[PDB]
C-alpha cells in the first residue's frame, strides 16, 4: 500500500498473512509438499524517488516471517531476507541496481541461493527496455555476480556473468536467459557433480492476453542444480538436467483462476545412478478472488515421481489449501 | 495507526517500543520474574477488506523484536512472530480463519505453544456472534488445532478441537472453554506425566462497566501444564492442575488505573513429588495513562510461593517498572 | 517518513535499502573491512505523542536485516535491534528514557555493546538542554547502566553511570564525555586485560556551519576497548587506549560531499605485547546526494597499520560503493 508520497518521493509499505495448510499422507517425508501448518506472513517496503525527470531512483526490501514456529528455540527458523537492494534508471539509458535480487535466468519462467536462477546476494543487474527507447518490445539484461562463499555448498557461488534478451508483442512474448559462473573450493569439494563452472539457460514463449496466460520454457543446467541421494545422504549437484515447465490459466470475470501446469525435471549422468527424475508433477489448482486484497486457493500436486526413484525423491501427493490476504 | 484506506481495504500498522526493567534480588534465578532489562519492541498489522456489503476478508501479522540483547551472537533471542493469520468474516453466519493465532480456552481469561491455553500455530478458529443474529449476547467458538511435532515436547501437540460459549449481559459476562487434543510420541516420551491426551477447561466471570473492571476465573489442566523439576533437571507436564485467577481494577478519569489481582496455579499427582505451587503470588500495580500513545506502569509481584517447594519454583519478589510509546 | 499524525500523535516509519560492495584485496581475512556483497536494509519507527503542551512522550525502535545471506541456515546473521527506548520530555525539565539506546561518550564523535561508546541495552537517559532553559547552548546528559551478564565477556558489562556536558555556540561545539563502570565476573576471567573497572571519556570540538564540518576528538580508555590476538587466539580489553579522530567535509550546493578523515587508535601495555595499533588508517571519499532520498558514494581507506602489527590487525586497503535509497 502507497503508505507516502510527498515532494517527489513515495513508499510502498507492503505485506500479507497467509494462512495456509499442506495435506499429505504418512508424515509428509515422502510427499511432495511436506504436510501441516504452513501459515506465514510477509513484509516489504518499495521506495522511489523522482531525482529530475529523467533520474529516478529506488529500492527495495521484503522479508519472510514463518507463521508456523513456537514462539520458541525455533522461533526463528524460515526467516530471512528474500531481497534488499538500491538502483537507478536514467531516461532511456536503462537501470542499474545492486543488492540482494533475482537472477537474469528467472527472467523466463512464467532455488534460492542458486546461480541465477532465483534470489542471490551481490548482484549487479543492468536492464534495457525498448532498445534504448529505438524498439519498442525489445529488452534486456546483463548481470555480474559477486562470488559468494558461504560455510554451505548449496549456499556459495564464484563470479559470473549472464544475460537475457526478451522480445515482447502484442501478448506475445520470448525471451532467452543464459548464465555460467565459478564454483566454489567447497562446491567442488562436493561428491556429486564434476566442473570448475555451471551454467544455466531457458528459453521461453507465453501468450498474455484475454482473461489468457498460456507459457511454456525448456531449459538446462550443468552443476548447477542441487541434488541430494537420501539413501547416501549424499548432497552435491547435478551433473546435467533438462528443464521443462508448463502453464495455462484462464481468469473468469467473477474472481476465478483455474490453473494447470506440469513440471518435470530430470537429471542425467548423475555419479553413481546415471538418469533420475528430480521433479515431475502436474498440477491442477484454483485461484478466487474476493478483490485485490483477499483470495482463497487450492492448489493439487499429482506427483509423477515414482516409488523407486533412485535418489530417493517422494512420491505422494499434497493438496495445498491456503487464505490469504495483503496490503 | 491507520496507515492506509482507500478502495476498501485498510491497514494498520501498529506497535510500540517499552523500556522496562526488573528489580529481584540475587541474580533473579529465584525470583518471580527474573532481574534487569526487560526492553522490547513491538510491529504488526492488521489489514481489513471489504469484499461486499456482507463479506469481509482480513488478515494480521504481529512480531515481537527484544531490545536487551547485544547486536551480537545472542541478537535474535526472544525475537518471534506471535501472530500470523488470514481469514473472513461473513454477514451473520460468522467467522473463519487459519494461522498462528490465539487457542480458544484463553477466550476466558481477563503459556504459548500450549494447546488451547496461548497461542498456537496451525488453528482453523470459527467464531459466531449473537447465535447467528438471533440472540444478542450469545457467542462461541470452535476450534480445530492441527497436530504440531516440534523437536520439543514442550512445544509440540497432536490433532485437536475445542469450544467456548460466553454470554454477555451488560457489563456482565460468563464465559465456559474447553478443550482436548492429543499428546505426540515425544510429549509422551518425557518423565513427567502420564496419558495420550491433554485437556484444558476454564470458566469466567467478569463486570466490565463503570471505569470497574473485575473478573475471577477457575479452570483446570490434565497433562497439559508444563513443569521443570529444577533439582533432577526433569521436565514434562503436570498431571492435575487447578487454577484460580482475580482481578480488580479501577480506572480514574485522570489516567490512574490501579490494579490487585492474585493467582493461584497448583499442580496435583506430580510423579514424584505430589501436589506442589506451580505459580502463587499476588500482584499490587498502578498504570497511568498520559493518553492513548504514551503510558507508564509499576507492578509489583508478593509472590506467595515458599522457599521449599519441591518444584524449585522460585520464592523471591520482583518490582516491574516500565514506560511505554505506542502506536 | 511520517505516515502517521492524528490527534497529538505522529509515527515516522523510516529505512533503507542500501546496495553496497567492498573491495579488498585476497580473502579480505587481512583487509580493513573485509571483502565483498554488504548489502543491507534497515527498518525503524518514531513515534512521539504530545500528552499537553509542556508533555511529550515518545519511542523508537531500529532493526537492522542483513542482504548478503542466503535464504538458507544463514539467513539471520547480521540481523539485530540497534535501538528500542520509550521515554519522556517535559517542559525545560529535561528528558527520560530508558532502553536500548546511545552511551553518552558517543556524545562527542562527529562499538556496539562496549559500555558507553556505542549502543547498549538497559540504559536510563537524563538530557538537559539550554540549562533547565537558563543558558541557551548549555546541555548536559547523565547515564545510568544496569549490569548486562551475557554469554560473553565481549557483550557483557557491570553497572556504571556516564555523563557528558557540551557548549555549542554558533557553528562551534565543545563537549567532554566521561564514563565508569563495572566489570564482570566474565570480563575479568579474560587473558587480556586487568582491573575490575572500565573507563571511556573523549573530548571533542567540531566547526559545523557554511557548508562545512570539521571535527576532532582526542580521549582514552581503560579496559574497555575489545582486542583481539590472532595469533593465540586471545581475547580481553586493552589495558590503555589514546584514541585520534579528525574529520573535514564540505558540502557543494550541487550534490558532492568530499570527505578526509583520519583515525588512530593505540592500546598500551597489552598483557605481552606493549604498545600495539589498534586502528590507523587515512579515509578519502566522497558521497554524492540525487536528493534526501537517493544517494551513492566511494570510501577509500587508506590502511597505515603494518604488516608486522603484533595484534594481526589487518593491513590491506578497502574500498566501499554503495548505492543508497532511503525514506
Ligand atoms: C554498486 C556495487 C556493484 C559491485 C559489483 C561487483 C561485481 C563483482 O564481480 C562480478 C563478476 O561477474
Ligand atoms: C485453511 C486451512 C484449514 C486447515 C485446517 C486443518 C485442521 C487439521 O486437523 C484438525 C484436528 O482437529
Ligand atoms: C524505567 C526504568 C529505569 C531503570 C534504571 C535502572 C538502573 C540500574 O542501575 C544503574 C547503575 O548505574
Amino acid at each position: 500500500a502507497e503508505i507516502y508520497n510527498k515532494d517527489g518521493n513515495k513508499v510502498d509499505l507492503y505485506g500479507k498473512a497467509v494462512g495456509l495448510h499442506y495435506f499429505s499422507k504418512g508424515n509428509g517425508e515422502n510427499s511432495y509438499g511436506g504436510n501441516g501448518d504452513m501459515t506465514y506472513a510477509r513484509l516489504g517496503f518499495k521506495g522511489e524517488t523522482q531525482i529530475n525527470s529523467d533520474l529516478t531512483g529506488y529500492g527495495q526490501w521484503e522479508y519472510n516471517f514463518q507463521g508456523n514456529n513456537s514462539e520458541g528455540a525455533d522461533a526463528q527458523t524460515g526467516n530471512k531476507t528474500r531481497l534488499a537492494f538500491a538502483g537507478l534508471k536514467y531516461a532511456d539509458v536503462g537501470s542499474f541496481d545492486y543488492g540482494r535480487n533475482y537472477g537474469v535466468v528467472y527472467d523466463a519462467l512464467p532455488y534460492s541461493d542458486d546461480f541465477f536462477v532465483g534470489r542471490v546476494g551481490g548482484v549487479a543487474t543492468y536492464r534495457n527496455s525498448n532498445f534504448f527507447g529505438l524498439v519498442d518490445g525489445l529488452n534486456f539484461a546483463v548481470q555480474y555476480l559477486g562470488k559468494n562463499e558461504r560455510d554451505t555448498a548449496r549456499r556459495s557461488n564464484g563470479d559470473g556473468v549472464g544475460g537475457s534478451i526478451s522480445y515482447e508483442y502484442e501478448g506475445f512474448g520470448i525471451v532467452g536467459a543464459y548464465g555460467a559462473a565459478d564454483r566454489t573450493n567447497l562446491q567442488e569439494a562436493q561428491p556429486l557433480g564434476n566442473g570448475k563452472k555451471a551454467e544455466q539457460w531457458a528459453t521461453g514463449l507465453k501468450y498474455d492476453a484475454n482473461n489468457i496466460y498460456l507459457a511454456a520454457n525448456y531449459g538446462e543446467t550443468r552443476n548447477a542444480t542441487p541434488i541430494t541421494n537420501k539413501f547416501t545422504n549424499t548432497s552435491g549437484f547435478a551433473n546435467k538436467t533438462q528443464d521443462v515447465l508448463l502453464v495455462a490459466q484462464y481468469q473468469f470475470d467473477f474472481g476465478l483462476r483455474p490453473s494447470i501446469a506440469y513440471t518435470k525435471s530430470k537429471a542425467k549422468d548423475v555419479e553413481g545412478i546415471g538418469d533420475v527424475d528430480l521433479v515431475n508433477y502436474f498440477e491442477v489448482g484454483a485461484t478466487y478472488y474476493f478483490n485485490k486484497n483477499m483470495s482463497t486457493y487450492v492448489d493439487y500436486i499429482i506427483n509423477q515421481i515414482d516409488s523407486d526413484n533412485k535418489l530417493g525423491v517422494g512420491s505422494d501427493d499434497t493438496v495445498a489449501v491456503g487464505i490469504v490476504y495483503q496490503f
